[PDB]
């Protein structure tokens, strides 16, 4: 798909890349890592034993209201079955867009933000169930 890319980990590193870019790259059991390559409502359309979903926002330069609403729905619906959706690599601007569109109306959602994919992976290691 062009709207998202499944990422895996280069073994024994904090390097995460396209699962298809190199043979030894492997997904992490219990975690799904998706790189957003288009506005999330496009990638979400494709979405339509995992404990964590990590969304890599490194390619995202801004978000619009529809996208934030879509993301809020993804986070809520996964959360309602105990699955955490983490946001990795959001720029200051993207976080401003999330905030402006009231994504953090519940300030607890701030806890879903991580600087890097690896940080997000480590964040999932131990947490309130
Ligand atoms: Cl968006
Ligand atoms: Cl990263």
């Amino acid at each position: 798909s062009p709207s998202y890319t499944v990422l895996g980990q280069l073994p024994d590193t904090d390097v995460y890349i396209d699962i298809d870019a190199y043979e030894e790259v492997k997904e992490i059991p219990g975690i799904k890592i998706f790189q957003i390559n288009a506005p999330i409502y496009y990638a979400n359309s494709d979405l339509y034993n995992i404990h964590t979903v990590i969304l890599d926002f490194t390619q995202v330069n801004f978000m619009d209201s529809v996208g934030v609403k879509t993301l809020a729905g993804i986070v809520k619906e996964y959360g309602d079955v105990g699955i955490y959706v983490y946001l990795a690599g959001c720029s200051a601007q993207v976080v401003n867009d999330l905030t402006s569109n009231r994504f953090f109306e519940n300030p607890a959602l701030k806890e879903l933000l991580f600087h890097s994919i690896h940080d997000a992976v480590l964040g999932s290691q131990v947490r309130e169930a």
